[PDB]
């Protein structure tokens, strides 16, 4: 099945996932001089309950924290989007070195990481799974992280990861305050696209933060540690889980500030 290793990796997606190869797909190099200014763009209008996350878990494709998304307790609205999306999931993307972990890129930047905050339009669609098969049914807030002082929220995930080394594992996990997490500044580009994972669904609202947030070296480096493989088999190591930039077709990428 899909992952990041030779075989099975982002450049062998497109083998199994055809869609890999469509007009809408994410991530994307952002070239700050090709950006269009709207004026039109809202400012986020995030509120996120530190009491909504309740489960970690390992994947073998990246950690996800689950929040309770039965009602509307914390939603993201503004930005470029119509209505509101309901907070879902949040997981990361990183790299075997500092030097490049990011998907999104910016004017030739990767970041040492980037946190992905999935969210599902509820004002049109009654699940998750619904919205995730349509253009706008989701909004997904991306964060990028770059080394420096330790990060005291994200510590609370690392602290976790021993006790979901093997992919499947899951173990609860709350008050989590996300809000708190993002950066100072919520200047954002914003740009129609996809799924950076298979299925890699043309569902997605980008809003990407222009301002990263910090991690230290020993923090992000816990995140390589989680296996690819179940308990019991081969171990194999989530060295790296970031997808390469996919072509911008023609696409406008905007921007909330100039
Ligand atoms: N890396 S990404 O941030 O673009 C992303 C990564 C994963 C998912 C998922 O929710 C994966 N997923 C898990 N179960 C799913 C059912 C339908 C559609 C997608 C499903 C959503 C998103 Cl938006
Ligand atoms: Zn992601």
């Amino acid at each position: 099945s899909w992952g990041y290793r030779e075989h099975n990796g982002p450049i062998h997606w497109k083998e199994f996932f055809p869609i890999a190869d469509g007009d809408q797909q994410s991530p994307i190099e952002i070239k700050t001089k090709e950006v269009k200014y709207d004026s039109s763009l809202r400012p986020l209008s995030i509120k996120y309950d530190p009491s909504s996350a309740k489960i970690i878990s390992n994947s073998g494709h990246s950690f996800n924290v689950d929040f309770d998304d039965t009602e509307n307790k914390s939603v993201l609205r503004g930005g470029p989007l119509t209505g509101s999306y309901r907070l879902r999931q949040v997981h990361l993307h990183w790299g075997s070195a500092d030097d490049h972990g990011s998907e999104h890129i910016v004017d030739g930047v990767s970041y040492a990481a980037e946190l992905h905050v999935v969210h599902w339009n509820s004002d049109k669609y009654p699940s998750f799974v619904e919205a995730a098969h349509e253009p706008d049914g989701l909004a997904v807030l991306g964060v990028f992280l770059q080394i420096g002082e330790p990060n005291s929220q994200l510590q609370k995930i690392t602290d976790t990861l021993d006790s979901i080394k093997e992919k499947g594992k899951q173990t609860r996990f709350t008050n989590f305050d996300l809000l708190s997490l993002l950066p100072p500044s919520w200047d954002y580009w914003t740009y129609p696209g996809s799924l950076t994972v298979p299925p890699l669904l043309e569902s997605v609202t980008w809003i990407v933060l222009k301002q990263p947030i910090n991690i230290s070296s020993q923090q992000l480096a816990k995140f390589r540690s989680l296996l690819c493989t179940a308990e019991g088999e081969a171990a194999a190591f989530l060295v790296s889980n970031h997808r390469p930039p996919q072509p911008l077709k023609g696409r406008k990428v905007r921007a909330s500030f100039h």
